[PDB]
């Protein structure tokens, strides 16, 4: 019974995991096939991935570097990929009957697209990217509504904890981003970790005056600079509270962060009767990714065992919203509902790269956040799906330019 | 639609904290039926459990107090209690069509009659009582095999810890004690929490001198004498290693004790994926009766929830098999087999008591434990059942004389 994967975005840092994990795992026993690889631009390590894998399906987003993908793979003997390109591509691929399961490893708003189109084939998907859940959380309620067999399968390493928490035989009853997750797992409260980020000690005066080389050199873990500047501001953990809240239907008032610097315990639940679970490992993506493509079950690897002794201590303390007010401003969009969730995400997403540029200061990126917030006004939610979608994108496109308004202006 | 329970031992730590967690979840909805109290000699504290919990049966082990028990429940007006007495009484409430659950916190080897009598009916039997598992596992392994429909669930922390950190979609195809439990639950190793006890920071100089009384006094947890006595020489981990080898399968060494002073975590579960799962809360017993009461549901409790930030921080050591060879004893006595942990066992009864009472000395205690494990001589077990109990007495017994024995011969 092997697992048959699509891998999208296959040369990010998701990407390169997953393929990391399925080939240690694969020399233990032969349980996946890689069946596609999809990537933007990256011709050449795609081309080394082909080399390797031999997947049945080869896609490039970008047109331009198409034939030159198609004259590398020449040069492999006795493989005769479909090679496929753009959306078209995406599609096809999504709508293969030998692929059972899709990791999106496709980063910022584009990777809602693909989420679409393999729920709309009934797939399981894979979902590293919090931000399709954050900015089109009802939409894809709504179509995983549609289609009664696709299921999202958390990868972001919080939400994976919380989900590897659970009695399977509950959540099989249910599935994420459904109405009553919680209630059907008898779910009371989530503890949901961070690392705190390179700010975490840091007074309110030295705020005021860190620069984004503050947040991106010297790192205990080197991350992505989108992801890494969100897990300064803790915007991370907000969108990460709004991820619980659709994934598994936890009000908002039973979300608890809590700053827990070692990055071993990766989050926990808190069931009806007080009992509290938790999931613990070294920092890691590999068993987060891993698990969603083996659930509900769990298969050997040759990852290195947690030494709790020689961890020797965990710590967990409550994080200061006046340092980051960028947590208290998730809470706010989260609790509003209706499209302020896409609005948190789109205006994060330029004071995020204002910041990233040295364009603004940090208070500066909730300051304008805030404000984009306070002029959105609360939109009937389209019973149609495709007019919801579009809802999505003008809602989405018109707070980055609010965002960038609200730059200019005081700038 | 009321879970009909039997509470044996119900006017000890366990039964009381079972009675009491039974009457908050029974405030508004009829939830559990407290079908049968038992207990030894306790009859003014049954006469008031009897009052508000009604039972159908009462029991009372010591037929000396009979004429007293039936004169008190007199006073209770139109209560028409069956009320029972000795091995026979016992033998007729485990019989009876309308109990379903048998919590059994009767303590030391005692345990282990009505605990075969509970399987033989095929009842669901909420296990506190170590002892049983360690004098007698393989016996109530063969036990389950043939009664089909009993199972045990088990209530000390650690294990009921273990328990919950599974997954109930597997744990549903198996049940506790059966052969291939670990391999169908996907289980590595397991973390064995433990408090460490008092003695925990002292030297060996230190460690020579202390008494019974040093253990029992300023308790940071206060528990019953001998259970204390077992956690200040770390034999009660020894025991819950053997526990926790027969319940779950796991191979001893895959079994690593842990001391976790602050005793949230209760213990962890790595399967093999290497993923690890721990369940925490306060230190509690209220949870792991109820749960094993509610498996595979959980219910609501008004239990004060976990407050991570305020316990702050989480510690984690290996013990020092120098300080407590009690443990190495155990180790040494699961991994032999046969019938060396019921030696294990009621060897230790003995020396607990001498030490509870002044007579030896703390490394007198590991002493004597070692030399009747070295004094017995391996025999061939019987194939059936009753002759198998015969037997596992029989050498309960004589492992007591023994130890008594080499106590008198010293002094
Ligand atoms: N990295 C991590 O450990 C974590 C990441 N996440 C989330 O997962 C998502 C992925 O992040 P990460 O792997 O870090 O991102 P990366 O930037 O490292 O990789 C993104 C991948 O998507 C590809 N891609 C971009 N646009 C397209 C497109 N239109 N069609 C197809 N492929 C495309 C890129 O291709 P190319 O190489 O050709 O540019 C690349 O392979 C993000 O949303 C992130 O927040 C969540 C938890 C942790
Ligand atoms: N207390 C705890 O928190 C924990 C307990 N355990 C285990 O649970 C078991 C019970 O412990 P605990 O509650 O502390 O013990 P207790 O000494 O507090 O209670 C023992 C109970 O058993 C009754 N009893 C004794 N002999 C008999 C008999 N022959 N027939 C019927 N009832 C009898 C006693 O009756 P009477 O009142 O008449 O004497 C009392 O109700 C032990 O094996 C212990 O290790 C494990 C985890 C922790
Ligand atoms: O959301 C995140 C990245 C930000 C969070 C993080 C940063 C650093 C350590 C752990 C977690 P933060 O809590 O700062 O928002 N993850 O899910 C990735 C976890 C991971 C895995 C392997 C190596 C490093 C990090
Ligand atoms: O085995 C035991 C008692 C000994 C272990 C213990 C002592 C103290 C705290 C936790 C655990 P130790 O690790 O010292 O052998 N339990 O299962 C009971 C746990 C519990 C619950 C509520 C209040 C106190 C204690
Ligand atoms: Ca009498
Ligand atoms: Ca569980
Ligand atoms: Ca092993
Ligand atoms: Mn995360
Ligand atoms: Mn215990």
């Amino acid at each position: 019974k092997p697992i048959n994967v699509a891998i999208f975005g296959s040369t990010g840092s998701i990407g390169t995991n997953a393929l990391n994990i399925i080939r240690e795992c694969n020399k233990i026993e032969n349980v996946f096939n890689v069946k596609a690889l999809y990537v933007n631009k990256s011709v050449n390590e795609l081309y080394e991935q082909a080399r390797e894998f031999l997947p049945e399906y080869l896609c490039i987003h970008d047109k331009s570097v198409y034939e030159e993908l198609k004259e590398l793979v020449k040069n492999i003997k006795d493989y005769k990929p479909i090679i496929l390109c753009g959306d078209e591509g995406m599609k096809e691929i999504c709508s293969s009957n030998s692929i059972d399961k899709i990791v999106i490893g496709i980063d910022s708003f584009q990777g809602l697209y693909s989420t679409m189109y393999a729920i709309m084939n009934n797939k399981i998907v894979a979902l590293a990217n919090k931000e399709s859940i954050v900015s089109a959380g009802f939409f894809l309620k709504k179509l995983l509504n549609i289609h009664k067999n696709a299921k999202i399968i958390p990868v972001d390493s919080e939400h994976s904890a919380i989900f590897q928490c659970l009695d399977n035989n509950k959540v099989l009853k249910t599935k994420c981003l459904q109405d009553n997750f919680s209630k059907i797992n008898n779910i009371n409260k989530i503890f949901l970790c961070s690392s705190g980020g390179p700010f975490q000690n840091l007074t309110m005066d030295e705020l005021k005056n860190v620069t984004s080389e503050n947040a991106l050199k010297h790192p205990k873990w080197k991350m992505g600079k989108k992801i890494t500047i969100d897990s300064a501001t803790m915007m991370n953990k907000g969108l990460e509270v709004i991820e619980t809240h659709f994934l598994f239907d936890v009000d908002y008032n039973d979300i608890e962060v809590i700053v827990h610097k070692e990055c071993i315990i990766h989050s926990c639940v808190e069931f009806i009767d007080k009992s509290v679970i938790s999931q613990m490992y070294y920092p890691d993506m590999q068993i987060p990714i891993l698990y969603s493509l083996t659930w509900p079950d769990r298969i050997k690897t040759n990852l290195k065992p947690l030494d709790l002794a020689q961890v020797s201590t965990l710590t967990f303390h409550k994080p200061s919203l006046e340092h980051f007010p960028c947590i208290k401003l998730a809470y706010q969009a989260g609790i509003k509902g209706n499209f302020y969730p896409t609005v948190l995400n789109a205006s994060n997403e330029i004071a995020n790269n204002l910041f990233l540029n040295n364009k603004i200061k940090y208070f500066d990126i909730s300051s304008i956040i805030s404000q984009v917030l306070e002029s959105f006004n609360s939109q009937k939610v389209s019973e149609n799906s495709e007019d919801l979608m579009k809802q999505i994108l003008q809602i989405h496109s018109w707070a980055k330019d609010k965002a960038t308004d609200i730059y200019n202006k005081h700038n």
